[PDB]
């Protein structure tokens, strides 16, 4: 009842925290990525380049969160983290988190995701673009947010369902209180 | 040469990487990696893998991207192509006979492989843990080797148009001056802590 009360008020606050953000990067010159490094590449090899790397990168960050979570409960067994990191990078749930912020195939959804991840970390990496690492850093959070909420309704774990729940739940409305006040800063 | 550059570079990152591991040995973290797992039926292990593999996939695309990219000659099916043949069980265990990390006969290639990942995640694990930052040293320094290992497989091979010998050159350099880095840190590790 307040697990899923809360659920519901995450979304808004995830929707809000995140369109504010990516409004804010539509207004800076760097924003199409595609078009960047015209002499050595071009738009299609960048958005498969950049796709490449927001592939692995999401996986990455995946997988320290799945361990951040369930090595507290040792009743969790080892099959629900590989479990769990394939619900978080599938094309469906990559396409469930375009469709919640609007950001327009479930293929097609699921790399444009990743291509939009990938972009943003090289793009603070090659310019002066904390502003889209932010982004991606947020854009990742509510995905295993989101992914692992699915995920321990639909198989959950002995006896401590609820508290895992809760400890994410609690996670990542710290984070996007973080994210949002670095915006509010940001802004100014 | 670069072929005179090659085998010594197998000597020295034998070397480095043999004495970075030697001085993480003396080290009661090392005994929290549970490599005996890598024998039985297991948890914490595979745990070590899972984290472990991810992180060389993000690693090595990241490296894939920094030779690769100023090369507008390479077209993107090298990326993958190189990537799959940097991270496939195959490379990592030739990374393991090349390193002598147990024996070559009894593990398989998939335990071998296994046993590299688990490595690299036990490792960079402890060093957010517990600031074992010799620990991320070592995992830094294998997967520069596995990819310089892998690197220079691939591209003579699978040769580009016009900069076969320049993006050689480029990762062989690099992976040079890697090696100076980590023997000097491991320097610096041993007189003062």
């Amino acid at each position: 009842m307040s697990s899923t009360t809360l659920h519901n008020a995450m979304q808004y606050t995830a929707f809000d925290v995140l369109s504010s953000i990516l409004n804010l990067m539509k207004a800076d010159p760097l924003y199409d990525l595609l078009q960047l490094n015209q002499a050595y590449s071009s738009q299609d090899q960048e958005y498969e380049k950049n796709e490449f790397y927001g592939d692995s990168y999401l996986e990455e960050r995946a997988s320290s969160l799945v361990l951040k979570f369930l090595r507290k409960y040792e009743q969790i067994p080892f099959e629900m983290y590989s479990g769990l990191r394939i619900h978080t990078v599938k094309n469906q749930t990559l396409g469930e988190i375009f469709d919640l912020l609007h950001l327009g195939e479930k293929k097609k959804k699921g790399d444009l995701v990743e291509s939009l991840i990938g972009g943003c970390v090289l793009l603070s990496q090659r310019e002066n673009a904390t502003l889209f690492l932010l982004f991606a850093h947020a854009l990742i959070d509510y995905i295993f947010y989101h992914s692992s909420y699915i995920y321990f309704n639909a198989n959950p774990p002995k006896l401590v369902k609820e508290e895992i729940i809760t400890d994410i739940q609690n996670w990542f409305k710290d984070k996007l209180f973080y994210y949002r006040s670095s915006l509010e800063k940001y802004q100014t």
